């Protein structure tokens, strides 16, 4: 029922919309603040850097439901780091663990990635713990590591391998 | 009240803010020239797209009329300051929302930008605004002589300031 | 309190397109009355960040364009610009051209914070050197066969106006 | 009735008529071949160009009547190249002299030129007639100047000074 | 005669699109399943006047496309392109493939002077080797883990076909 | 006949050149590859412009049907040289046409570019076209052997003129 | 023995010096990190700007002595910032207050400006001082406005008036 | 016959350059004396094929730079144009302006076919005024308050020379 | 000690980097590959000369040798953090610099820059490295695994980090 | 005589060019204003290096003194005309060299770029260079009235040309 | 331990434009030996900061140039390269090459990260093919005809090794 | 003892003074007009240009002997333009028959062609009896193909196949 794909213009109004909300927005660790002209401008500038690849969430009725994005590709090291996001009207109906699946479908089955890595407030632990229900494990806990509505917060680093991903069950 | 928003401007409010801008009674409480075309607005405005040092805000009500504008500009790397200045456009001057959006732009410096010190300038001749801004945990650090010309003779103002650690402490 | 000036726009080149290919009005600015509208545009983009000049477009009450006004080559250092005004044809003889001279000078003594505005006005055209003398400007050159006009040269009178007796 | 008038890019569509018809640009002693684009493009190239002034004549009824040009004008010299092209369906209504007049107008109490000269074909003797009835003299006849219709072709260079056009009367 | 080759145009390219964004067309490929549109028309631009490759969209009767089919990496000196073909999955099953390769070798061999045409198939599409070989295309290499599709190295079979087998 | 009109190769022509420069058959008569994207064809029409070097024309009848292409190439400045070609669309080929349109080629060549020489190119396998030539006052100079690869071998071709002199003396 | 001339590109050499000097650099309250590359093609993009005049000066002997610099000029107020600094070499030889009396003279009697104005950190009492005896009057004391060297310190503004340089002794 | 003008160059900036940070020296010519060499050289290339203006320095038969003469706001239809000179401090005093000046005027009437050559001098320098009358420029206007000089407003008069008189 | 002193990197330090980079042992110690044209390094170097989110410095002794490089990356303007690396050339390894070094680089980032957090990278196999940064005050927060692909393998990488607070008050 | 030579002008040869192009008595010769800085000429050379409309040549004697200058300007692709014009310079006036030098230039007219016609202009009251011109062949086409300004007032100028045929047959 | 690879410079092109322009070792590349000094430096600019390539050159220990080693077409998701080496003239013949082909191998597998290297060798050269194989590549292909040299189309092997077996 | 190698930018001295060799261009029906900065300017447009080649030839001396081009080469059609020039001082000793075969070497052996062929002079009897010796054929008599010297002038057209080069012994 739901479809990673790459990103658009097209879809640019919804990830303005997103980029501006602060709620959202605090859970990828960034300002929510983006005039469309500065997300236009850098959508351009990105169209060929092969180190991201940026995708939309579509359900069978083609309703935007959200973002996954692989960013930092490393070519020698092969790894990428992780970060989702489920609109506001979306979250709750279940789709986060299928859709992080297909993220690391994408990244141990067509860019033979070695290694995904994502960031997750250490005060969003139901986020920790689906994490770990998918497979990552903690590798980090960063001190005081981004600055969130007023202080300083601390994040997990957690990881997961191609060699786990693909080969748990064998 | 809680019914007014802050989001970056856009592309479709320039027109609103070509107004502002050639409103003789309405650019002398910011101490600028009343002259701007369209093109010269717009260029600049794309100009300074990437530009990191301001954050330019719409103000909203619930139906999303305009309302007026905030800035903050200077945005200092080091020091952690940055200079506030607003416009509440003529039909909505005297309803209230200017302490709304004072706090409004204080949280976005001090809970988002994470900034040290945010300062104004307003004239020394409007003592009722440097009342409010008294109100709202602002102090006078300076009273600049014949710092601006206005009107055909030049006029002083107050530099007034808050820092973090005092709004986040209130 | 009808008539207001406000800055130059896009829109407003076809109304100056008009009067800058109007022979008559042009041979009060000693200007060849011949500017394609692409010249006219191009030279618009190229000036539109140009501190040297201010363009203003006269509006009544119901937005119809009156005129023009101009205060150019304003100087830094000196603090002095030059003046000029068209009121288009169909609006000449209504009496405008006192309240449009008097907020060019409020702009530029009140906004600008100039200390000299002057201006340069044909010898023939007397009725125009008595306005402007009204007007608080005095004479300070006539200037001998300075332009050359519908077959000859011509001689203008530059007047000027000071900050300080303007807003004394 | 008639007036000339600063050619436009609106206008263009009719100078290409015009630049592609074989029997008038023999007149002018040009290739009868332009592409628009060809047209549009030295028509930008040129708009800022101050040795030339292009005209379009126009009826009261806004029909478009023909062409006058001043070219190669020299300002140390003060002198200038006229031609002039009435479209076929207007020719023969007698307005030659009075666009003739309007050039010499334009030319010497406008631009305060010296001198205007113009080429026309010796197997034009008509219009050659015209000129020297408008004023122009005979200052050459140049022998094989241009190829116009499978054969060199001798052509008269004809002059007025702005003495004579300003002064013969006095 | 039903189908046609003609050059790709930028009109097509919201149908390659779809099949450059489709994972199960671009495993044949060999490529990644991710383009946005922005990147194919912006490609496509950048190579208009490449003269290494010929890119053409099959046409059948009704206009409808059918498929792709690409000259690739076109050798000035050595005389030799890569091959590469995808038939729209609406489309398949239908027989045209034997037609499309026929073409291809005719644009190749009658028209653009080749000497040589290669391709790469999966070892694991015996079907499509199988179809390759019925056209005339013989084996030249059995390339061992050259391609990672679907969480594993897969091996694929290099074919080729000679001017004068094909003329002959 | 007279009815025949040939005009510069203008944009809104590109389409019908687009038609004709993907038709195997008709490109098969110029010796050029049957493949060209509209952008290839339009983005060279614009590198083109001010070429000199070339006469590009469009055919036309009296209601306006686009009939051929007529084209001068390789237009020589001190040689006074150039090659002429020529393509008939396929539904108007055999209807007597072609004569007139060579006619009009050479009047151009020589009643107004004034060259001494117009050369083509025709395929010695293509007899009926060689007398045609023939009949319209060209003579065989040369018969390039393998000249060009068509359809699978290589063709010989022969190379035909007329000279100015002899055209405009008939 | 003093002069004070326009910043040339030979200079720059000295410039970097002074720009990478942390104890000369915290008198002006900037980062004292500047490769040539950014100090040469910062220089450049300035060339043109009405908005400063730069300084270097220098002793009969033509050693370097130091810098003056009027920036922020604005056209309508007629106000500029006004900062110095002398080498370490030349520090205490007493050539302070000429200095500030050469760039008084210059923004007073060639620029035309109607005030100067300069921060002074609040620790550094002797220039206070120094600047106080040159005619300068504080107008504010800005409450934690910049941080050097570990924490953040407060400075003083001060300014002057065209009005007081030229008729105080009249 | 000793003393020439000649085009400015390149090679003569830094003389320009000089002159352009001398106090002293720009005062006559009513500029601020600051100009960087970058902002010299740039400008000067950007005006390079300009026409409305001509600048020379003036050589003497040693080829010692002794000054410049320049022809501004050279106008196509008016045919006027303003004249500048500086001679420099180490050779003023000598007797060059009025052969200077003459030259200038030769290039501006018999060269260039000007009708109208005007010039600003303060009224505080009599000396150079009863100069530029011998010389056959009149008086045309005086200038109130016309440019800030060290610290006050000064006036200037306007003077001028036309083509006919100097011919004969 | 005192003799060492960190600078600005400038363009005609770039034959020491460009020696480093191609140091397969000094690469190591960076988790990057040791192959770069000078070419490169001095393109990339003129594309990062205005970037205000890394602080490049060159170590000298007090005969100007040049001993190593400290870097400041990734300086992030609201989260107040930058990466921290270090190059000990050979010839100077074991010396007895790191420490002073080490200290410096704190000082420039807590002192100057106003900076919150410093981290690092190092090599869970470089355990002696390890504990030089714990004896400087540096913790460990993270133990990234297989993170970085080195010399046929995948290793191991403490991330350690120290704050502002910590630092200015030891 | 034999001697001389004709050869493209080169940047080496601009200061001569320069010399030349600034000598009033040499300038007048062509009827054009005796100032051009070096580099207005420079870039001007820079900009024609690729029009085919004229050709500069320089003169040489056998031990490489420069001479003087042809030029062929104007040059015509339709009508096979072209302007010529000479200098000889001062210290080569009255040696014998120009009538060599006019015959050169028209074997390259007419014997290389087959041109049909060379005009020229020379003043009237120059009457012996007028003869001059005669005995090489040029007849007068043309008495133009008050065509140039030159030293205060306005020359009449004969314009003469010589034919190919008659150049080619005598 | 003699011998060392390191990156291609900007002085090292002469060397390489040598090699470029000599037909007996272009030959060994399948390449044609004809390259302006213009054109190779003009496409060492164009590819500074490509990321597909890694350009080598071979110096002993006194730093004379040796050879090239080159890994081309690098891809991303596959993990595979194609190498390449020559050795100078001057310089063949003194057993280098085993030593270079391991450290181009060892830079691909330890350094690089590549699961595949792979080469072409004429089918007509079996000593280098008896060197490769010595060096642990395999054939996997035998490609017919596949290059034009001297005058005939020739074969030749496509040989490749893997990571794992390299690492053990 | 001769070598052919790729033409570079310090071998154009030697192709400029060619270039302007009235006796050399004749033999390639050029004009013998190009300053350097053409030359310089056409070689540096050419640089990347696949559809040319151009040799120098030098002797073991590395004295500069001639030139050698291949031109036009066509990719479909397999066929080039041949044209050799061989320096005054070294004609006449035996090297064209030598050159020639390293042409045709090249042509055939490394860049494959299947054509080449070659324009001569009918009145230069001599080099197209040396052509004839070495293989050419000739297919065309190009009546009044080019003017040279003062006349048009009729010219061979001679070919060679792949075929026979390759072929003929076996």
């Amino acid at each position: 029922q739901l479809t990673l794909r790459a990103l658009e213009r097209g879809d640019l109004r919804f990830i303005h919309n997103l980029n501006n909300n602060r709620n959202i927005m605090s859970y990828w660790f960034e300002e929510p603040y983006e005039s469309f002209d500065e997300l236009e401008e850098l959508y351009n500038k990105h169209i060929h850097d092969n180190a991201e690849r940026r995708f939309v969430v579509e359900d069978a009725q083609k309703n935007l439901i959200g973002l996954v994005e692989l960013i930092e590709i490393n070519y020698i090291h092969r790894s990428a780091e992780f970060q989702i996001i489920i609109a506001p009207e979306h979250q709750g109906k279940g789709f986060a663990r299928t859709l992080i699946n297909r993220a690391l479908d994408y990244s141990f089955t067509i860019l033979n990635l070695h290694k995904i890595y994502l960031h997750v407030a250490v005060e969003n632990p139901k986020a920790v713990h689906l994490y770990e229900e998918c497979g990552f494990v903690e590798e980090g806990h960063l001190v005081e590591e981004f600055f969130i509505n007023g202080r300083y917060q601390d994040v997990k680093r957690m990881y997961i391998l191609q060699s786990k991903y693909l080969n748990r069950s064998e």
